[PDB]
């Protein structure tokens, strides 16, 4: 829901603590005097050596930091005085497929690759809707990409019918990947 | 430039030729009487069974389909009426770094991986701007993600102290998928 | 344990059925008269149009197979007399880290991927043993490959001390995948 | 050839240099007397913080290392004794399809992945040879893998009839990843 990452005035998690779930232009507003110990648990954030998001930076990802040294590569610097979670852009395609129409029933996500056999993910219910968001994709009636084949590209299909299929069954999916034009 | 398929009346891309580089709702309008063979030169292009863009779907990829069995899995109908290229949906993350400001000199490219050494890809200049088109990215001094790290997201850096660089140097970048917040 | 994939005489499973749990080079020999429907349950196999494994090939991945059309792209023929389980050549890199000396404690397995953060994948716990069994790693002491380095070969780590570190704290690995010599 | 490594008596690739093509138990011995800066031209190399490969690690990627903290994290110590290059231990699938018989002509390698589509990849040629090197793959006569399939297995196909086509077409190709036994 929110990034959190807590801050230490001493090294090893020791002293005085505090959680920031957002920015932290000047830090010394924590009363944490020069952070010692971080310890994130929703992130990533990226920290500065000066305040307001300034100076040498260094990004923290999820787990402990017992000591400055764990965080400044430069090591030219101990100094923490400004915090931000990053915003992170990653971009996957994305389709999930249903058991039942209207995106009921089992469901079956597929982010980005191929899957040549929906029973070897442990789905062998039918395929009645199914939900593009993004990516083009191509559904095809058995394993191994073989029979009917459907385009499936970013929208809704609340029904089977509207992607074409004579009946709710795909057993095989791929992604389109290329185009030359 | 634009997507281009070559419908023939005849197998083996034999008799008359017909080049498409937009949609084709009835082929009969292209004077070729069934399609035989097709030839696709840049695409993907979805083909249907009937006029219109009705009923059963096939896609078709850069290639040659000497005959219609090359193209309907389900060898259900020969039939072949309707044409349209496909606009595909494929997001990737990348950063290109350059040699000058401003965008000039040599050039590195990086699509979604990380890259813990710049020298193994032949790069071996400084790098003055970076532009990222996508994605989430640390860039760092040394090879295998040591030194100074600049965060670099979405936007342009026309020169090195935009990203903070005390000097036009990185040679690692690593991509941040992900976020728990 | 076995491979398993189960013959019809009829379409849709339905009529006279035979388990195979190996090669048949002589499907008569299971009663089935001619492969009507097939069902997959550990795979994969390949199915030839003659008896011995000679003819047209059919790859048969984890699913079910209704008719013979189904299998057969060519739609050349419809006979199916010859099966064989496929014994797939698939190479993973894969390194297991343990929260305890001796393999023992609760465990973290990595197959090819590098890892900026273990508590990302809900370990958080020590290192104190690892396993290699293929590829060449870098263990670090914090998230996002910073602290000692421990370089990780192919091999048995009983205890951390063996691969280095002062204390059984891991907390990101990453594999190397180029060699320039 | 062989991996390549120049250690520097002075920081910024200053003063004395001499290069090793192999392990170095004993860095005292090329004259050095305490690396200030080492430039990799073909590795990696592991270098240690002792004589005979004890100590911290520090593991060198191809690229420039102006000064010892540019490669000890820690920054414990600056002590550099002791270097070897690694062997890296990485496994890929990879097969390569010839034009002519015998393995000769245009050729096209793939590594690890699926290609729908062997124009999309500037291979336009016929197939008539195929050497697998590792990787179970499956070949198709046309694009988007339709047509007569062939199972590709470790080893060499000198002719296309060895591979069952009956005709040297192959535009696509899949590699299969799972085994449920």
């Amino acid at each position: 829901l929110n990034p959190k990452i807590i801050i230490f005035e001493q090294e090893n998690f020791q002293g005085h603590s505090h959680e920031l779930n957002g920015p932290c232009p000047n830090l010394k507003e924590t009363g944490v005097e020069k952070a010692g110990s971080v310890l994130v648990q929703a992130g990533p954030w990226v920290g500065y050596e000066q305040a307001n998001c300034k100076g040498e930076q260094f990004v923290f990802e999820k787990g402990e930091y017992p000591r400055w040294d764990s965080w400044t590569s430069s090591r030219r610097t101990d100094s923490l005085s400004s915090l931000r979670p990053i915003k992170v852009d990653s971009q996957e395609h994305k389709i999930t497929l249903y058991e039942n129409p209207n995106f009921t029933g089992k469901k079956m996500e597929v982010i980005d690759d191929d899957v040549p056999s929906f029973h070897a993910h442990g789905y062998q219910e039918k395929v009645s809707s199914v939900r593009v968001q993004s990516g083009t994709w191509v559904g095809y009636q058995y394993p191994g990409y073989r029979g009917l084949q459907y385009l499936l590209e970013k929208g809704d299909y609340k029904d089977s019918g509207d992607f074409g299929a004579p009946q709710p069954q795909v057993q095989s999916v791929r992604r389109i990947r290329d185009m030359q034009w």
